[PDB]
């Protein structure tokens, strides 16, 4: 099994546990290049559901592609605070993360202050990254059972995130407006 | 009939308020909602964020949207915005009850109720901070020297109407932005 070179240094009971996972990952459309560049491979057949497709871009690439100001965009990228960033040409931004930052420009175009917009992003990124860890453990509790293998987790993880994701979007959307309805007074 | 609605305000602030109240009454707002809401500045903006002025009880919500009352009441407490704790008090906005009823859907996938409620709490924490900063961001743009109370109202109705369609997707996109991050 030449896939013996995606297993690396893993031995014992864990090498068989990994081999079965790589078996299922490869047969999902996942390529050897992604598996090698991701330890643990676990979340590979799952990360596509939250918008991550392994495609990376640079701030300048985002700036030209989506027709946005580079300076303001990179301010918003510091505000979300996700990738070690400060070079317009570092291809280190997830394609979807890049498109998400390009929308901030639109709020500034509606007369809202670019200093304030960047601040709102900062507060949101702070609040959502705390809910993120509450979300991580909630799902992990739901998919970790007796003595499940790597594959068991990857299969359970893919199944659960698939059902959950269509709900999360309109959920948090409903949540934000609930706060907007009660901060109003 | 406006004279009652002006309250104790006099002089300059009264004539301003007078014009604002004549506007709000045309916009469908009842004298009750104006009395109960002081300042009444943003009553013409509330319907742009989901507030249709109609209220429901936890009983109405639980049966209609078909969700468990106990979980519903827990979720409403985690949001920490309406604290009347009794089943049949008609004190919840219709839009909020709809939003709180979404909790049940997550539980019925095998997710733990205690953690579902916890995540609700941690979200309402972040969004309340965020909404506060949003209000000050909005207020800055809608506001400039010597603008009447009516001026701020018509302008905030114009500005908020433009921002709303982008906010939903924005908060949605910002959620997945952080979710992708956990996974790597
Ligand atoms: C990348 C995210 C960019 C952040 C953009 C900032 C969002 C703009 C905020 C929304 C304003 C609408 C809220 C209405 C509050 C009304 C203020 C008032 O009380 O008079
Ligand atoms: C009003 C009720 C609110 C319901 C809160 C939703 C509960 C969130 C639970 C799980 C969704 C998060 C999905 C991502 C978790 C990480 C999984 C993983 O990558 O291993």
């Amino acid at each position: 099994a030449n896939i013996d070179d995606l297993l690396g240094d893993l031995g014992g009971t864990a090498r068989a546990e990994r081999a079965k996972l790589v078996e299922w990952l490869l047969e999902q459309g996942i390529t050897p290049d992604e598996i090698r560049a991701t330890n643990p491979p676990l979340l590979l057949a799952t990360r596509h559901l939250v918008g991550d497709d392994g495609t990376y871009v640079s701030a300048r690439e985002i700036s030209e592609n989506y027709g946005v100001d580079l300076e303001l965009l990179q301010r918003v990228q510091r505000a979300v605070g996700l990738a070690r960033v400060d070079d317009p040409d570092a291809v280190v931004h997830m394609r979807a993360d890049g498109e998400a930052a390009a929308r901030a420009q639109r709020f500034v175009e509606l007369g809202l202050n670019p200093d304030q917009v960047v601040l709102v992003v900062r507060v949101l990124a702070e609040g959502l990254s705390h809910a993120a860890e509450a979300m991580r453990y909630t799902a992990l509790e739901a998919i970790m059972r007796p003595g499940a293998t790597e594959l068991d987790i990857a299969k359970g993880s893919q199944a659960l995130v698939s059902q959950i994701v269509p709900l999360l979007g309109p959920m948090i959307q409903d949540m934000l407006f609930m706060q907007l309805r009660h901060m109003m007074e």
